[PDB]
């Protein structure tokens, strides 16, 4: 038993990355066969970044001011292309560390693993979530740039991030592996704007059936209520409508705890309306939304990949 | 910027699990070199567990005995022997993807990665502490026993830990990699006490100086405290003592951030009697006691491994 913020084992990603550097500036890439892939303003210095012009910053490139790195390897670059904002590097060598791999575009409010990577050498690996407004709450420092997240199925790693940009806000920003950024972000040193941040949630829900579970039930109440009822509540407290299509994604939760879904969110609506009275819930102080219904059954079950 | 708990990147030690089975009974095994480490009670039954005789037991098997799975490649045993609470495998075949590694008993308060293992295969990775207790919350279902939890150092890996037991309270009891257990406990299905855990105070105070660092100083003041009377008010909250030890560690964080150690407590001091109202640090509505100083430290500097 018990319950942790669990990331996938990183193995298969460690060996894809590499560094890439074009002038003075280096951040991480991406080898998988023989194209390595990296964000694009890898090409920029910081006086660039104020306000790029990628067109033509690129026609001053050839394929040998392009220096990739794989450990101790050097690559040699036979072309080079512009995709949104990532470059693709054409290569001699097809990466043989290459895993069964997928690119895919996630949702809001599904969540991925993140091989934070300087230099092309990893640092650390955690789990997180795409933020509602399309940014995410990472950890990333100067030249961790280029550092991807992933989600396995057994033996498929499916990238669906490339890490770009850190908003003055301090929040993060990215693209997927096609180089289209979630949300309405650009690469470009400039105040953008974010939405209002909400709270993801059927994963909060899918949390409270984690924590039932595991047999922290003190917030179970008497009450039930409807979804357009527990949706005027959430509205008001800035959560992510349900949906029916939410309320089928629970099922195999509601099925193993006996809780129906319905019954669920009146609790929820009830923590929503009186707080947590100081009070925990698996630990924690606070309503926790970085866990899918699917990250909680795989949790409760064991499921590996290797 | 940001902040988040991270495991270290788990690929060396992936190389490293196999399936280790008995009978009916398999769980997880440490293939390095010629030698694969497990818990000795895959000799059990769950009858068994309840008074196990482990010489008797072991006796009543042969090599042969004993059952070891690679990915799809049997291993074949060509010996075993007991060390404290482990069974040492003798196989074939030394693992070609044994990395550099160490054996290492850590203390309470050190913080290792967990690889979260079942029928060989990897699961989750995830960062915990060692409690002052001697146990550890996890994440561990039915057959995660021989699970390893490790650090890094560069190129590498110090084994620390070997998942043995779930108590009955849902905590997590293990041993070294030469199978001492951590605590007083005991690979018996028994009623076990563990100790009153408290909180690990440098570790706090470790995470106020990542919250300062990260733009989130609302806690701080301009009061002060010896260590001594810190000590007074952290006991009566259950917090482990601080020694000059302690202080010392800190002393680099303090330096990065122009804020004393005896500040720092006396802002935790402060914290500890009146809570933090409504209010959150680096997210979080609790006191957070999982990072040690070195782990604020790399993670806030971006130290690699490869």
């Amino acid at each position: 038993s018990g319950f942790r913020k669990m990331a996938f084992p990183s193995g298969k990603v460690e060996g894809c990355m590499v560094q890439v550097t074009c002038g003075t500036t280096t951040l991480n890439g991406l080898w998988l066969d023989d194209v390595v892939y990296c964000p694009r303003h890898v090409i920029c210095t910081s006086e660039d970044m104020l306000n790029p012009n990628y067109e033509d910053l690129l026609i001053r490139k050839s394929n040998h001011n392009f220096l990739v790195q794989a450990g101790n390897v050097q690559l040699r670059v036979i072309g080079h292309s512009m995709q949104n904002c990532v470059l693709k590097f054409k290569v001699d060598t097809a990466n043989p560390k290459t895993p069964k791999y997928k690119f895919v575009r996630i949702q809001p409010g599904q969540t991925f693993s993140v091989l934070a990577c300087y230099n092309g050498s990893p640092s650390g690996v955690y789990q997180c979530a795409m933020r509602p407004n399309f940014t995410i709450k990472g950890s990333f420092l100067n030249g961790s740039c280029g550092s991807v997240g992933f989600n396995i199925d057994y033996d498929c790693v499916s990238f669906c991030y490339m890490h770009h940009m850190e908003l003055p806000t301090g929040v993060h920003a990215g693209t997927d592996l096609e180089g289209n950024f979630y949300g309405p972000f650009v690469d470009r040193q400039t105040a953008q704007a974010a939405g209002t941040d909400t709270t993801i949630t059927v994963n909060v829900l899918a949390w409270l059936y984690a924590a039932v579970i595991n047999g922290d039930r003190w917030f179970l109440n008497r009450f039930t209520t409807t979804l357009n009822d527990f949706n005027l509540v959430a509205m008001k407290y800035n959560y992510e409508p349900l949906t029916q299509d939410h309320v089928d994604i629970l099922g195999p939760l509601s099925a193993q705890t006996g809780i129906a879904v319905l019954d669920m969110c009146a609790s929820l609506k009830e923590l929503l309306q009186n707080g947590m009275n100081g009070r925990t819930i698996l630990g924690s102080a606070l309503l926790e939304d970085e866990f899918t219904p699917f990250d909680v059954v795989r949790q409760c079950s064991g499921v590996t990949f290797q």
